[PDB]
C-alpha cells in the first residue's frame, strides 16, 4: 505493497529533518493506502495520549535522551495493537502491511528506525520502557 499518501511522504521528510517529532499513521482501506492521521508535538510524557485504545495505528516517534553521557534522538517506530478493540481483519492487515510500510521508510525514505516496538496499551510507553526497548 500500500503506498504511502503524499502528506504521510512529507511527514517521513519532515521527521528526517527533526522538523517533527512524532507521525502518527493508519490503513486506508478503502483506497488501500498509507494516510497521515496527524504531527502533533508529543513529548515523552504525552506519547501514551497517542494510542487509540480503539484502532490499530502505526507510530514514529523521535526519542531524544541520553544513553551514558551521549545524548541521542533516536527514531522510534511503534505499532500500537489493542486485541480488544480490533476485528481479526484488521489485526491481520496491520500486521501485514507494517514490514511493507517499514521496507518503505527505511527503503524509500532513508529513515533510521532505532528500535520497532509492538504494544497494545499505550500505557506501556514510559520513558522506562523506551529506555529498555532502544538499548
Amino acid at each position: 505493497s500500500m503506498p504511502l499518501q503524499p502528506e504521510a511522504q512529507r511527514a517521513l521528510q519532515q521527521l528526517k529533518q527533526k522538523m517533527v517529532n512524532y507521525i502518527q499513521m493508519k490503513l486506508d482501506l478503502e483506497r488501500e493506502t498509507i494516510e497521515l492521521v496527524h504531527t502533533e508535538p508529543t513529548d515523552v510524557a504525552q506519547l501514551p495520549s497517542r494510542v487509540p485504545r480503539d484502532a490499530a495505528r502505526y507510530h514514529f516517534f523521535l526519542y531524544k535522551h541520553t544513553h551514558e553521557g551521549d545524548p541521542l534522538e533516536s527514531v522510534v517506530f511503534i505499532y500500537s495493537m489493542p486485541g480488544y478493540k480490533c476485528s481479526i481483519k484488521e489485526r491481520m492487515l496491520y500486521s501485514s502491511c507494517k514490514s511493507r510500510l517499514l521496507d518503505s521508510v527505511e527503503q524509500d525514505f532513508h529513515l533510521e528506525i532505532a528500535k520497532k516496538i509492538e504494544i497494545g496499551d499505550g500505557a506501556e510507553l514510559t520513558a522506562e520502557f523506551l529506555d529498555d526497548e532502544v538499548h
